[PDB]
RNA sequence: AUUUGGUCAAUUUGAAUACAGAGAUCAGCAGUUCCCCUGCAUAAGGAUGAACCGUU
């Protein structure tokens, strides 16, 4: 974490408060700094010890919520847009396959078959 | 001591597909108004110059 920096929330708010904006837009902007915060602390806001109840699965992902932490949910959705989770998984699988191919004769491997799976796997 | 504040929308329906939802960023130039300078025009208004005599 030596080189890193935040763009601050206040700064962000300021930047987009130089525009022809209806009050709703402004309100949304104001909200956005919380969203980021929520996302940051997501892995210790969204857990069984913190909240309890309908442990729902966010769509297309293994990201279980622990209550509609709505901002958090939104952030998660944004992150994992375009079937991202699936892509990640498949990518990893592909990588593994490649690795296997690279080291066949050393480990005594005949053939390496990527099993065709249900899209939701 | 329990619980509500937790419903994706959209499309195809008579649950399936969707899976968060669909120009950005950098840069010119002109115009708008006011000001200043400059050249020209238009009016007006000066100031001044230029030999030497004139017209029935």
């Amino acid at each position: 974490w030596e080189g890193l920096f935040w763009e601050k929330a206040s700064g962000f708010e300021d930047s987009m408060q130089f525009k022809k904006l209806t009050h709703a837009q402004r309100t949304g902007l104001s909200q956005i700094p919380n969203r980021r915060f929520t996302l940051w602390w997501s892995p210790t806001i969204n857990r069984a010890n913190v909240y309890v109840g309908f442990l729902v699965q966010l769509d297309l992902t293994g990201i279980f919520l622990h209550g509609k932490i709505p901002t958090l949910k939104i952030s998660l959705i944004q992150i994992f847009r375009a079937h991202l989770w699936q892509k990640i998984h498949e990518s990893i699988v592909f990588d593994i396959c490649q690795i296997l191919d690279g080291e066949l004769d050393v480990l005594q491997i005949e053939s390496v078959t990527k099993e065709t799976v249900h899209p939701r796997k």
